[PDB]
């Protein structure tokens, strides 16, 4: 045995699965706002001999020898991360070891808070992320709500915007040690200056979790959270278009000096993680260099234009939008004026090769049948979609919604609806016709990555 | 821009760095017991379009659609994991989403314990892992010691073996909810039956963290912790020779066990976000390899090579902690030789031999380790046999002798290290040894791609 | 060797003979109590009968455990006393023993609350109480912007609720809003500086919505509740704590009442009893239990209802007299035993006022008012009726008390016009001859007035 | 109504109960080692107008005015506490507000430890106290084990002595922040110097909880824990013969100063307690002044002589003693060689007006029928008992044990044994005859306190 045989020769079962996934990505319309298509160059670094190296510790301060090259790679990744976000290295440092976005946030909390210290994030049904402290009325769900004490803040349900007035009021009472400014399903720009005002008043750290928007920030097409935040976390995928990994940025130097750096680095290792994934660090460095280019700014400008074109086309077809529009990469569609809930809509769309996700709307009464859908522009913009192409996407979505409305008129519960899509031959024929047109359209656009896997 | 450009064209700076790391791996004698060389097939899956799919949740119970293929891949990985360890799915389930070994352990604790509940693991200087609950006299180090309350168990310093008698005595007083059986620097086999006896008496869960030994267990060349443990965690790299990732195995069915739902919920939604599907696929590739006669032969050769290394060190007057080995590694006590592990590790590094300094029972300075930890897995993957490991030991002995000379000429550890670099006679001696080491190592095959 | 050098110790000697130093101190404290105008709303004067039980051989009995379930034998009489105290507590509050139980062992009010939290909550579980500056108690979970003050905020996670600053009333709307976000496991309805009646029905509505326990901490008002002169928290709360002193006029101790029987049964009783002992306390103080039983029997009488009605009338008369003299009241008046004065329009803060009053033998407390800009200089004064009502003060006597207070406020205003910082004000009261003479004159008049009224307890100690 | 009426006139029901308890105390033989009889002078202070005064805070630092006299009383109590224990006020302070012994310990833990910090105390069945951190295999029992993390240390079962070697071994592993030296059922002197050695090695605070022995310490008839512990708690009752209350002593001054004083005072108030019980503080001060006298030293010497006389009389009759003897105020009798367990024995004794308590012995298999009895000398020594009188006490105990052995031979379960004592005419007559002789003997001795209540 050599371990030099190709995947296609040595594991045909897995090779066929990879090819099937690649074909699915190429023939569908990917509208999941957290999805993107990573470059071949980054993937070549991800599947490299860097996987083999144990390098616990930090550059120049490792537990094991033989780290001279991985030290250069980790330091290069740090420099490229600061450059991508236009950060003065005298004022900011970065930890490039977090395994993903969720590990990055957990490390921040572990670094800066004692167990049971208080955090506030946007509530999950209102557009926040699990790792911002989510628990339900009946059990603690995120580990952030088990090891720490969380209390959510809310949207103003009338406007769909974060209710900064109520956040200021409740933060004075709850006294959080850390407030998280960052979202998973929010179409507007966060008022980071207002968030900093609240944090300064109550003496909380401001963490900006920019995972969804990090590429837009790097491209300077929206305002930067780094102007106001103490700590910034992000994934390296999503709008940054890298391999899956995480980053923690922190202020350093004179504020009396900042005291984040040593605590953040210690929390990542030795407290929480083990050996870094050097292949991921290298792939991230490749993507961060791409994020510095004029090409990436044009891409990010096009993401904003495409989201806006999608929002406009939906308003023209009788849909509503939570918060009335978008200033970023995604759109929050309110399907309630159409009479079809988001659980039914997402499934019809899935069966015609359009991937979107159901989304809770302000005023919804049931989590099983939420009122809306979340639609994103990053992934298809990476396939060279322009505004006219996103208008064609909306035309396909509206066709799918119309099929759903007819199935709704012939079915009762969500389970009946779902089985009908598969069991009713007439419905099945209509979905197949729409799927063929969607896939013929989608296949005509280029795709980042390898050719077949 | 297409995103289809080759790394070598689009990022020459990074491409040169990758090639330099590959050259370092090919020219060195890798004796770090936790290191291995992953196959090209697994690396091809690791750097694939699977990176591009968000699949929070579990097969058939995802948050998002479009998961039909990733569902098949995750289910296949689960099946191959159970097959590699000879497990009946009626008795065992597996979660293939943990991002690494340390995330796997944290998910077990979060699943089964409340904050501040008690755990016992082998102390770090005695051969346990950070994630088994390590804190020092000075501060809480592992997050396992922050979110939970840990108390270590110890080696018997006279034998170098886990002191099962004292573990039982102290577990009765401390009342842990979970005891960890698993090591990072131990050359003998754990008495899992005795660990089960202690856990049954005090009503604690038994977690076996088999990360260091997982390939040996899969190959059935040493006894299996699955005979006795409630939960088993492991890395997918190290002796399993896969991409970096983790696994959690758990008992299910009649005992009924109530681990499955808690374990899966702790991984997601409690701790992690989207799975790394490219890692899951790469792991599945390596697990299929681990089921083969090839892999049993590999693991048998790992044991033979560790024994050959131990025997060669004994013949040259080295002492071994616990007197020898029953697994993939050797624990050398350099104290009787007159050189400590910090000094030896650095000399060896400078001649392209990577090993680990290692705390020994007879150490008198809690700061400077007395020994070295030497492993056979990585070089065995390069087709090294017993005679080749005897040659490795001769190179080590040359390096140790250089270290002894430098020690006689220098005071502090930092003075020793600087002397290796700046004393011209010493650097010439190191250069000569490095060249013989590297020309020996380069002639063996290497798993993976040709140049990166 | 004669006299005391020829007399063996018996432990039966009188305090006045065996410890003259302590006897003189006790008499000095009694004289201070008799000659002052006690306006601290949490103060009262305990009966001689209860004090005779408090200083008794019951001090000598260890009785860890509960009646019929003790660790040690010889408890037959202390069992009867503890059971009698329980029965009298339920009787005083008109409670059916099939629906309510009571634990009579808590050492004081603060131990009672801690036992409830320990019984019903896990460490770090969430509690909400009225904020301290807004009229809550420390034991309802107080921490400052700077550190954790009450042990309730250390072992549990507290978040306050607030007054409506414009009305001076508890903001029930905001409590409901924030309880939905914070998700408390227990909400406390009870105050230390609040002049109005708590809407216990609304508190129970909030608790039912968010699935929290409602604890009523009625320490300040317990006598008024027993006398049925204000509405009872027992109509809406499932746990009630109280001190046995204050308006109940007993020895210092605590009580925990809890629902029991059919709710499917309630599950409070065993947890509450176990938290008191063995979890938190050691041997009960049987002398205090007996003294409490004496006071609880007093609280069941027509005499005590007339006392409690007079407390209400006297607080109202004090409030009216203050309004007639130009003072402002937080919430505009009182429905209970105390009055919250807002001195800000008069131009004198509560720290200055409280110190002037103390120097003329009137004890009151400075009190934070809504809108205050400094805790060192709170805007108000809290004035209570229970203690002087126990000395047979009636409405006209409280009007005379207000006349004295007004003279003290006027002295404070004059000193304020002559001094800068609070420390300068305080020093001026002692060192300026003209001011000290004016204080001495007012003090003489206060003390002759106060000494004329009767006093519960022993004659001289 | 004046509130000046006597208890006998105003509450005849309660008055009769007080008289019945007084008669029970006078006619019985009190052998509970934690019991004593408080002086009339202290009781007169306890039942005084000091009950009426709210004085939250500390002398000169109160929340409310009018505290000039209670300030003098509290300071006098502090001075008398330091005098009773031979302490230099420049080196030691004391907090006199704890409501009882258990509140004193909880305040120390709250002052010096964070929630979930580690404590070690002697296991409850081995002679420790609940408040030193007791939990069973199935439930956390003491609040000390809920809010803090406790692990017990043990006796050497062969010798009946604290196993200092095993304490040192396990303290190195468990890393307690505080170790408690103090017992509720131990007949030997604690090696405080060894305890301090262990604490110094592992960097733990040493707390001496001297509640059982405090009067012996004050009288200087046994060695003082203040030579080796820098924090000491105690009850003010038991061997100190005061009203029920607690004390916390702590080192202060140059140690770089000690930092105990402010943390301990803050923990007592405002953290844990409310208004002090000034009547108890005054009663404690009265008892502490008594504890400074030659009278009290002679009393305490007699306590030791009486416990030794009791032990020797039991040994002469063939009883075994746990640890083989006594060095303090109590005796641990092992009844197993006689064939009668402590639950059976304690109940027979109770029915003849002798109060003792069953006590777990090393090797016992059941807590329902422990092997021994704990017998104390303080209470009867306060009634002028001397050595010959304790020999008479042992004569009565032995008669009771013999009755218990006869009943045991005629009955099966513990419930049958207990029923037989009440329902068998011959047994009830034997008990009545012994009870009459015990009570005739006991009534002849004097009694501290009031005449009838
Ligand atoms: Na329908
Ligand atoms: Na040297
Ligand atoms: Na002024
Ligand atoms: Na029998």
């Amino acid at each position: 045995w050599t371990g030099q045989e190709s995947l296609s020769d040595s594991d045909p079962e897995m090779w066929e699965l990879l090819q099937r996934e690649k074909d699915r990505q190429c023939r569908g319309l990917e509208l999941i706002a957290s999805e993107n298509f990573c470059s071949r160059a980054a993937l070549e670094a991800l599947g490299s001999c860097l996987n083999n190296k144990y390098s616990e510790g930090y550059p120049g301060k490792r537990y094991y020898g033989g780290a001279e090259v991985v030290d250069e790679i980790e330091l290069l990744c740090q420099r490229r991360a600061l450059e991508a976000f236009d950060l003065d290295p005298a004022q900011w440092g970065v930890n490039v070891q977090p395994y993903s976005g969720s590990p990055a946030n957990l490390a921040v909390y572990t670094a800066l808070l004692q167990p049971h210290d208080r955090i506030m994030g946007l509530d999950l049904p209102d557009g926040g992320h699990l790792t911002h402290g989510y628990m339900s009325d009946v059990k603690r769900i995120s580990a952030t709500s088990i090891f720490f004490e969380s209390m959510p803040y809310k949207l103003n349900p009338k406007t769909g915007l974060i209710d900064y007035n109520q956040l200021a009021l409740t933060a004075r009472l709850f006294r959080p040690r850390l407030i998280i400014a960052g979202t998973s399903a929010y179409a507007r720009l966060i008022d980071y200056a207002r968030m900093r005002e609240v944090c300064d008043e109550v003496k909380a750290h401001l963490l900006a979790d920019m995972a969804h928007i990090s590429g837009l920030v790097a491209a300077k097409v929206i305002p930067s959270p780094f102007k106001h935040a103490d700590i910034v976390t992000t994934t390296t995928h999503k709008t940054l278009r890298g391999a899956r990994s995480g980053l923690i940025f922190y202020r350093k130097g004179v504020k009396i000096p900042y005291t984040f750096e040593d605590r953040i680095n210690f929390a990542v290792f030795p407290s929480l993680q083990g050996g870094p994934h050097n292949h991921a660090i290298a792939a991230v460095a490749v993507a961060l260099k791409q994020a510095c280019t004029p090409m990436f700014r044009e891409y990010s400008l096009q993401v904003l234009k495409n989201a806006r074109a999608m929002a406009d086309a939906l308003l023209e077809r009788g849909y509503s939008l939570v918060s009335g529009g978008t200033d970023n990469h995604l759109v929050l569609v309110d399907l309630r004026p159409k009479g079809l809930d988001g659980a039914r809509a997402e499934r019809v769309l899935e069966l015609v090769s359009i991937t979107a996700n159901k989304n809770t709307c302000p005023g919804d009464r049931s989590a099983i049948t939420p009122g809306g859908l979340r639609l994103g522009a990053p992934a298809l913009t990476s396939r060279q979609f322009r505004e006219d192409d996103f208008r064609r996407v909306v035309d396909f979505i509206d066709e799918g919604v119309n099929i759903g409305l007819e199935v709704k008129s012939k079915t009762a519960k969500l389970q009946d609806f779902k089985s009908f899509l598969l069991k009713d031959s007439e419905t099945s024929q209509r979905l197949a016709n729409l799927r063929q047109r969607v896939e013929q359209f989608a296949r005509a656009f280029p795709m980042p990555g390898f050719d077949e896997h």
